[PDB]
C-alpha cells in the first residue's frame, strides 16, 4: 500500500485530490525525505485534527518515551477555533480541573464563580469566604478607571530635542492631533491623558485606552504604531526604537502599574459580623485584624514588596483567568493587591474588609474568549462577549467579580493562619 | 422510567443493596429540591466520580441566568479519581487549553521539546523561532546556582529587646543547630540551610529555606517550619506564632527578598548566536537587539519602577510551560523574574550573545497538578516525570533550566520582532 | 557672686537687667528655683549670650562637662535663626566649603559650592568639569516643576471615597478644588490631581509651583484649604493626616520617580575621546561598559528604585549644606539614572546624560534666609525670587544641581573604569 | 605693588595682589601653588580673591566665613580647593532617656521646629520609663562587580566562593589588610557572565568605607589567582549599596542594623503629645504603612526619619549623604498595657551607616557633639562600641521624632509660629 515520494508528491500537487488520498504513513515519509518541510502541514492537509494527529506522530519519534502522548488527549476537540488565532504547533490539549465557589453575593447580585486550578483545598477555601460575606448582607464594588495601556520607547539625536517633544506632547493642541490619529485606528480607541517620562535622549511614552470589552492589548498597539507615525511627521529625527519600552508595563511588576493603574482599577468591600467570623470563619475579629496588619502590611514591606500587600490575591486570579479564557501571564500584574481590615459595627466587634486592585488586566471578547468552553465559563457570569447596549460593562463586570473573590479568598485564607489551621 | 415518588425513593437510597445507582438523575434532584438529601452530602453517597460531577451540573443551572450556560464546558471521559480531595473541590468538569510545542531547544548537549499551554496567538511559534536560532549558533548552556523553597512565618515577642534575643540564639551555632534538627526531622529530603531574620520592633521574620528533592516543597518546608517554631517555643515560651506565612517567603507576591535571595531554583542561561544566524531567522541585527535590550528590558523597567521585571515577555513562556506540565500557574508571579542581557561577541564584535538570569523559579515534577496524568505526559516529553531515585531533585533541577532556556528563545524572537518593527500577527 | 536678692533687684530695674550680672549670678537664679528655665530667653539681651548661659547649664548635665569646648558659637548672627530655624541652639558646625569650575552648562559658568567632610569629593568633581567644559559643555532643561502634599482622608465605605474621587475627576468638582487651593497665596496654581484608593481611604496628591521657594508650606496651607473646600460636599469625610506619606516627602518612594516631585530635570554632554584619555584616565568603551554593568544591572540586581547612579547624592548633599536647601531631602532628590553611549562618526566620543525626576529645591526661605547659605546662592547668581520671571533662580539652581551631578559621575566612573582607587 | 620680574624669588614676602598677579600672568602654573603658599588661611584668602573675578557678583563671598577655622585638619583630608566653612545651627534635644542612661542629643539643622519637636517626643518617652534599644547586625558593605567570559564561568566562581575552603581562602586575604577586618558569609548574584559580590565585615568604631575597601582589593586579586580569566569590572558594582536607595539594604541590613522601643502611658499622650493613643495608631497604620505601600516605598515606612538621622549627622561629623539609606526605617505603634490605652512605639532601623573615627570626625567641633553623647573616637576596650552606641541614640532619637510629629498630624496641630 506505501507509495514511493515522486507517485506521493504529484497527487498532493494534485488541486482536486491534496493529501486526502495519502495515508498517515505516507505523509510522514515526505517529512524525513525533505521534499516538504515541517512548517507546511498546516495548509495542505484538509482537516485540523488530522494535522494534529501527524504531528504528535512524528513528535513520538524524537522523544526519549516514545508513549508520552499517551494520556495527552486531542481528539472530539474543536481545533478550528484555535488553528491560526490562539495557538500554533498544536499537539492536544491540557485539561485543567474547573470548581465553583459561590454564591458570592456582590452587589446585589449572586454569582457563581469559576476557578481552573490543581491546588487542593483552593476552591473550598473561596467557597467558605463567599459564604462569610453572603451572611454578612453581600459586598460591594466598584470599578474607579479602566485603560489599558502601551509604553512605547522613542530616540531623539539630544535630550533637549526629546524634552522638546515632551513639552509638545503636554500643549493642547500637540495632544489633539496624536489622539486624532489614535482615535482613528479603531472605535474604541479613545486617547486619555498622556503620561512621558524622559531618561536623557530617550522618551517613554504611555498611552493609554478603553477598549470596549476586549483587554485591548492589539487595540492599542495599533494606535500607538499610529500616534507614533504621526509624531514622526512633526519631529523626523526621532526613532521608534520599539512599541513596547516596559513603560506599560505588561506582564512584569511595575510601580506604574501600581500607582497609575492599568486596564481596570477596582475595589470591593463588605462587613463580617462577629457571629459569622466565629461559626463560619472559626477565628475572632480582634485575631483578623492582627494577622492582617503584621503579613499583608508589615511582612510585606519587610519583603520588599511593591503591590504584594495580600495574602493570595494571585491564586483566585490565576484560577478565574484560566476558566475564563484570559491570558494567564498577566496575573503577574493582575494580582496587585492591598488588604486592608478594620474593627466596625457599634461594639467594634464586626469585621471591615476591603481589596483594592489597581490593575486587573481584563476581556471577555477575544484571545482564549473566542473558545467555547472558556465561553461556557463567561456566560456562567453572565459576561459572555460584547454588551451591545453598554460599550465595556460586561468587563467591567468580570473585573468586579475578580475583586469580590479575592475578598473572599482573602477572608478564608487570613482565618485560618490566624486560628492555625493549616490541614 | 418516570420518577417515582419521594417516600419509594427514600427507601432505595436507604437498602444498601441498591442505592443511588438505581435512582435516575431526575430522582435524585427532586430529593434534593425538596429537602430530603441535605445536598453536600451527595458527594460520598453517590457511586462514580463522573456522576457526581454531573448532577452538580444540574443542579448548578437552575441557579444560572442561562440555564444552558455549561453545555459547552466538557466533563465526561474524564479521570476524576486523582483529583478529587487532592486537586480540585466542587468540580463541574474541566477547561481545555491548547498545547503547542516549541522545539528542538538544543540545551547543555541535549534536545528538548518544550510543551507550552497557552491561548496567546503567536506565542509558540515566536518561542520556536528563537529556539531555531539558539540551535544553529551552538546550543545553550544552563547552570542551577542555587536550590531552596522557602516559608516566611512572623512570630511575636513581648517586647522588641525580647525578639532580638531570639534572632541572636537562632545565628549561634547551638541554637541554630537545635532548630534544624528540628526542622530535618519532618522529612528525608529536608536540610535546613542558614537562617535569614527580621525584625520589625517586637514581630520577628523567619525565611526557613530547604531543598525538597523534586516537589516544589511548599507543604514540606510548611511542615518543617511548624515543627522547628514548636522547638523555639521550648526555649521562649513568650514567643507568640502569629502566622505560619507573615508574607516574608514571599509566595505568590511580587517581592524584592525573592529576587536578592532566590527562592527555589535560582537559574542563569547563555548562547551565542551568529551573526549569519541572526539576520536569517531574527530578520535583525546583533546591534540592533542590543540597542533595545539596553533602553527596554534595563532603563525601561527602571523608569517604571520595575523589582526582577527586567525582560520581556519571562511571563509568558513560564505560564505556558507551567500549565502544560501541572505546575502551580499561580507562581508566575515570583517565578517570571528575570533579567536578560544582551552584548557584542566574537572576533568581529557582530555575534550577539544573550543571557537570562531568573532567582526565584518555583517548580516541581511530583505533588500537587504533576500528580495528573495528561500534565505528566507534557512532564515525559521532556524527560522530567516524577522522583528522581538516583539523584534526588534532577529532575526538577533539569525542568527549571529547561524554563530558563526556554524564555531566552522566547527573549530572543520577541526582541527581534520589536527591534525591527516586525509587529503584524 | 552676689546673693538672689540683691540679684533680682538689678534684673527688676529697666535701666539695669541682666547686662549688670555676671554669668555665676544669672545660673545662680536658675538653678535655685527662682526663675524657672524659660524666662532666660527674654530676660537675657543678646541672643549670643543666651547661648553661652544655654551651654554652661548644659555642661553640668554631661558626663564630661568640658564637651563643648571646641563647638563655636560667637560672632554667628542668631537673630535669624531663633524662632525661625533652630531651638536650643548652643552654637554651630562648620562644614568646609570647596568650590568646583567651570562648570560650562548652557553657555553659562558657574562656581559650585559644595560643604563636604569627605576626601577627594570636590576634587573628583572639578575633574568631572573640566572634561565637560573641554567637549564644548553641557545642556539641561527642566521637563517638569511642582512641589506636592499627599494627604489621606478617609470615608465611611469604599463605596463612598470611590465617589470623591470620581467628584475630583469632574471638570466641576477640581475647579471648586483648584479655586480654594489657589486663594491661599500668589504662587499657588493647582495641576492635575492624583488619587489612589485603599478601600475606604483616598490618597490625594496635590501638586503646584510655588515661585521660587521649595514650597513645603505653600502646598500645605493650599492643601488644608483644599480638604476644608471638599469637606463641604462631602461632610462625612475625615481628614485623617495632612501628610499620609503619598507626597512623598524625605522617604523613598516611587510616585516621586515616576511623576516626579519639586523639579524634574534632564542634563547632558558629549566629551572627545581625547578628553576622555587625557582628563579622565580612560576610554569611552570603559565608561559604557562600567555605566551598564554598576549604574543599570548593579542597580537592578540591588533591587533599586530611582538609584541608578554612581554618586548622584555625593553631589546632591554637597551643594544642598552649602545653599541652604533642606538636606533630609537629600533622599528623593538624589533620584537619578545616569546613561552613556558611544558618539560621534567613530563612535569613541562619550555621550552622557543624567535625568533627575524630583530635585527639592528653593531659593526663598527656610535656611537660605541666612547670610552664609546666601553667600553660596550669590555666587551660582540664583540667591533669592526673581522678580521679572518667578521661579526661575530656583529652577535654574535644579539645572546647576543636575549639571554637578552629571560632572560627579564622569569623574568617578571614570576612576572605577580605570581602578585608580587612590 | 612690583612688577612680575622680581616676584620669582619664600613665598611670605610676597604680597597678596602679588601672588595673583602671577595667577593671571601665568608665572607659575595654578598646580604650582598648594605646596609653596604655608599658612593655610592665607591660602583659602588667595583662592577666595582668584574665586572672586570669576564671579558676576564678587561681593558674594563676603558673609561666607573663613577666617579663625583650623584648616589643618581639613586640607588633604576632608575637603579640596576650600574657600571657608557653612555654619549650620546646633541645637540640643534631650534628655533621652534611652538604656538607664540619659543622652542630651545635638542636631544641626535649618528647619524650623524640628529641634522642638524631637524634644517633646524625649519627654514623652522620659515620662513614660523610658527607651530600650539593640543592635541586631554591624557590618559596612562593598559590592563589586567582575565578570568571567561565559556565564558558566561566574557559575563557577560563585559555587568556589560558597565552599568552605574556597571562602576560607578570600576570608584569609580579606583579613590581612586590617586588624578589625572580619569577613562574614559571603553575598553572591549572578546576571549572565556577570558576579556581583557583597563583602561585609565590622570596622571598629569607623564608618568602614575605606577599610573594607582595602581588604575588598585584596581578595578580589586573590581570588584572580584562581580565576585568572576573571575581569574586575568595578571595585563598586553598585551591590553594596551605598548612597543610593536599594532593597539588598533594607533586607540583609548594612552598617549597624538597630531596633528601639518605648511604652507611653495613656496619661502622658495626653498630656505631653496632645492626642490619644487610639488617633496615634489609626495615623501610623494609614499612613506610615499603607500610606508608603500606596508610594511604592521600599524601606520608607515612617514619618520624618530623615530629618532626625541627617541633623544628628551634620553635627556628629557623618557622611551626611549616606542619609539615603541611613534613614531607612519602619515605626510601628500598637495598643499596649491592661487597659489598651497606652502607646507601644517601635522603630526598626536596618542600615544605619556610622562611625565615630575617621572623615568628618577627625574634627573639632564635630569631636564636642559627639564628646556630648559619650561616644567620641575609638573605644579602645571594645573596638566598635561607640560606634554602636551612637546608632542606637539615632534610632533612638528618631523615634522620639516619630512620636511628636505623628502626634501633631493625628491631632492636627500644624501651625508652626505657636
Ligand atoms: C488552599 C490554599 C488557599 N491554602 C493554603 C496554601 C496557600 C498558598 O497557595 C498561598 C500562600 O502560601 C500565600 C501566603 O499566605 O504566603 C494553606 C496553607 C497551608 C500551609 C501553610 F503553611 C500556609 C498556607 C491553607 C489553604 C486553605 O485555604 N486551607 C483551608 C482552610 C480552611 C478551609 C478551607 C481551606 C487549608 C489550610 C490553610
Ligand atoms: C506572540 C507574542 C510573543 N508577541 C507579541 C505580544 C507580546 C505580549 O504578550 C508581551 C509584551 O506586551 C511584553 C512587552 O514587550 O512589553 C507581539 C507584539 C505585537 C505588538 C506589540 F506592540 C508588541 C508585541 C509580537 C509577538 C510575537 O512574538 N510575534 C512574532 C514575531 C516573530 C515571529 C513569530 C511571532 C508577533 C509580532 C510581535
Ligand atoms: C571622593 C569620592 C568621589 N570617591 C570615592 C568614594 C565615593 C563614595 O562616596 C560613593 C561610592 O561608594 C558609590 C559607589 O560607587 O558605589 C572613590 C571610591 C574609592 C573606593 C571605592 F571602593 C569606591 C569609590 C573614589 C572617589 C574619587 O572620586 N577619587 C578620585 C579619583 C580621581 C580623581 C579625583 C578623585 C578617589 C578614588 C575613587
Ligand atoms: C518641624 C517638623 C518636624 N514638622 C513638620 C514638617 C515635617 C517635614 O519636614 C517632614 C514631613 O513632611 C514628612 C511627612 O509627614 O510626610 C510639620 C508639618 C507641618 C505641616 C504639614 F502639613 C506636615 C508636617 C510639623 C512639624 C513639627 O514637628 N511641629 C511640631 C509639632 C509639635 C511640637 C513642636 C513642633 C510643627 C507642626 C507639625
Amino acid at each position: 500500500e506505501p507509495r514511493p515520494n515522486e507517485e506521493c508528491l504529484q497527487i498532493l500537487g494534485n488541486a482536486e485530490k491534496g493529501a486526502k488520498f495519502l495515508s498517515d504513513a505516507e505523509i510522514i515519509q515526505l517529512v524525513n525525505a525533505k521534499h516538504i518541510p515541517a512548517y507546511k502541514l498546516e495548509t495542505l492537509i484538509e482537516t485540523h485534527e488530522r494535522g494534529v494527529s501527524i504531528r504528535r506522530q512524528l513528535l513520538s519519534k524524537k522523544l526519549s518515551e516514545p508513549s508520552s502522548l499517551q494520556y495527552l488527549p486531542y481528539r472530539d476537540y474543536n481545533y478550528s477555533l484555535v488553528m491560526g488565532a490562539c495557538c500554533e504547533n498544536v499537539i492536544g490539549y491540557m485539561p485543567i480541573p474547573v470548581g465553583v465557589a459561590g454564591p458570592l453575593c456582590l452587589d446585589e447580585k449572586e454569582f457563581q464563580v469559576p476557578m481552573a486550578t490543581t491546588e487542593g483545598c483552593l476552591v473550598a477555601s473561596t467557597n467558605r469566604g463567599c459564604r462569610a460575606i453572603g451572611l454578612g448582607g453581600g459586598a460591594s464594588s466598584r470599578v474607579l478607571a479602566d485603560g489599558m495601556t502601551r509604553g512605547p520607547v522613542v530616540r531623539l539625536p539630544r535630550a533637549c530635542d526629546s524634552a522638546e517633544v515632551k513639552a509638545w506632547l503636554e500643549t493642547s493642541e500637540g495632544f489633539a492631533v496624536i489622539k486624532e490619529a489614535f482615535d482613528s485606528t479603531s472605535r474604541f480607541a479613545r486617547l486619555q491623558k498622556l503620561h512621558t517620562s524622559i531618561a536623557g535622549r530617550n522618551l517613554y511614552i504611555r498611552f493609554q485606552s478603553r477598549s470596549g470589552d476586549a483587554m485591548g492589548m492589539n487595540m492599542i498597539s495599533k494606535g500607538t504604531e499610529k500616534a507614533l507615525s504621526k509624531l514622526h511627521e512633526y519631529f523626523p529625527e526621532m526613532q521608534i526604537l520599539a512599541v513596547s519600552g516596559n513603560y506599560c508595563t505588561d506582564k512584569k511588576p511595575a510601580a506604574i502599574n501600581w500607582i497609575e493603574g492599568r486596564g481596570k482599577s477596582v475595589v470591593c468591600e463588605a462587613v463580617i459580623p462577629a457571629k459569622v467570623v466565629r461559626e463560619v470563619l472559626k477565628t475572632t475579629t480582634e485575631a483578623m485584624i492582627e494577622v492582617n496588619i503584621n503579613k499583608n502590611l508589615v511582612g510585606s514591606a519587610m519583603a520588599g514588596s511593591i503591590g504584594g500587600y495580600n495574602a493570595h490575591a494571585a491564586n483566585i486570579v490565576t484560577a478565574i483567568y484560566i476558566a475564563c479564557g484570559q491570558d494567564a501571564a498577566q496575573n503577574v500584574g493582575s494580582s496587585n493587591c492591598i488588604t486592608l481590615m478594620e474593627a466596625s459595627g457599634p461594639t467594634n466587634e464586626d469585621l471591615y474588609i476591603s481589596c483594592t486592585m489597581p490593575s486587573i488586566e481584563i476581556g471577555t471578547v477575544g484571545g482564549g474568549t473566542n473558545l467555547l468552553p472558556q465561553q461556557a465559563c463567561l456566560q456562567m457570569l453572565g459576561v459572555q462577549g460584547a454588551c451591545k447596549d453598554n460599550p465595556g460593562e460586561n468587563a467591567r463586570q468580570l473585573a468586579r467579580i475578580v475583586c469580590g473573590t479575592v475578598m473572599a479568598g482573602e477572608l478564608s485564607l487570613m482565618a485560618a493562619l490566624a486560628a492555625g489551621h493549616l490541614v
